[PDB]
RNA sequence: AUAAACCGACGGUAUUGUUCAGAUCCUGGCUUGCCAACAGGAGUUCCCCGCGCCAGCGGGG
């Protein structure tokens, strides 16, 4: 796996749906500022797509705690309709990391919307890791819906 | 097509050399910016799709 540092041109980075084409000429990226950190699964450069610095296989261990962040897109059906509540995003997440870690604390700051609408929540805290290889598998799949919109990029941190 | 008509005012040419504006000089004394305050409310998100008990859960844009 690769941890990169990316820049996307501004010309490029007009509107969000021009940013995952920029990246890919799947993998994971998230909006520092364009600025992007990219999780890609080969080596990350276009004229369009400056690559700053990018190999990454973590060896993690059992039961360690990590400080995480995570932009996601929690949502309900009956339209993929934004869950607001602070009960629900807080569930939301634990319900979707699963049985890979527990959520010791966190904190869902709702985001502002993106543009159909996307509503972002970044949800940041510490976590500590319960069943490690499921934690990977999840991190290099991402988290939630509209993940090709800068959601589901998983970042862990030590403390 | 008029005291009109036709119809040059023309040619040559350094304004030059010299020259401190200069000495003296606090802007200065006095002066709360101050009293009140949950960032909380609000599920619209327009598609394609897969699996349902039809409630709702997923993967791709």
């Amino acid at each position: 796996m690769y941890l990169s540092k990316v820049i996307i041109a501004r010309a490029w980075s007009r509107d969000l749906y021009q940013l995952h084409q920029g990246l890919w000429h799947d993998f994971l990226f998230h909006v520092e500022k364009c600025h992007v950190l990219l999780q890609s699964a080969q080596m990350p450069s276009t004229a369009v797509a400056t690559v700053i610095k990018t190999q990454v296989e973590f060896q993690l261990q059992v039961g360690v705690p990590l400080y995480f962040r995570l932009r996601a897109n929690p949502i309900k059906t009956i339209c993929r309709v934004p869950l607001i509540k602070e009960a629900e995003q807080i569930a939301w997440l634990q319900r979707k990391l699963g049985n890979a870690a527990r959520v010791e604390d966190v904190h869902p700051i709702s985001e502002r919307p993106q543009y159909g609408k996307i509503q972002t929540v970044c949800f940041e805290g510490v976590l500590t890791i319960n069943d490690a290889p499921a934690l990977i598998d999840l991190v290099q799949q991402g988290i939630g819906p509209a993940k090709s919109m800068g959601c589901g990029l998983l970042s862990l941190a030590p403390l």
